[PDB]
């Protein structure tokens, strides 16, 4: 089973949002059994915690699932077929951890409007509900390219 994992720092806002969203989208496409989707954080200050109440709030506001258990990047995640970094800091950490460039890609590099320079997804933790809605929109705009990536991989 193909494995894609999203990575941010605390695994309570950005990455879990991308995880639930992409996983649900795959289910709608009937590809839920063929692709495993998870997420983790580079840090461990939230291991075991649910997603941020505001993150679950926006997910729910758009009809997506919210169940989540925060975790720090481990063996399981580093063994994914693709590690999706939320921002450039996450990417350099995963890179420096030993993951080759081809397996570390920033989420926004999948946005159809993306240029060679991939943009960061901002952390909404210290913002307001508006910031969480914006993070949702940014992620929503980037995922279509990840679906193409999955289609290419499943062909294998
Ligand atoms: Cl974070």
């Amino acid at each position: 089973p193909l494995h894609v994992t999203f990575v941010c720092t605390g695994n309570i806002c950005r990455s879990p949002m991308a995880e639930k969203m992409f996983a649900q989208q795959l289910r709608h496409r009937g590809l839920g059994d063929a692709v495993r989707v998870t997420s983790a954080g580079t840090g461990n200050w939230h291991v075991g915690s649910c997603a941020d109440e505001r993150a679950a709030g926006v997910l729910r506001a758009h009809g997506y699932p919210t169940d989540h258990r925060a975790a720090q990047v481990g063996t399981e995640h580093l063994a994914a077929d693709l590690l999706v970094a939320l921002d450039r800091n996450h990417a350099r950490l995963l890179r420096q951890l030993g993951v080759e460039a081809a397996r570390v890609r920033m989420l926004r590099s999948f946005d159809p409007r993306s240029g060679t320079h991939a943009l960061d997804v901002e952390d909404p933790y210290y913002g307001d509900h508006s910031d969480f809605e914006e993070v949702f929109a940014v992620i929503e705009s980037a995922l279509p390219g990840l679906h193409d990536w999955v289609d290419e991989r499943l062909a294998r």
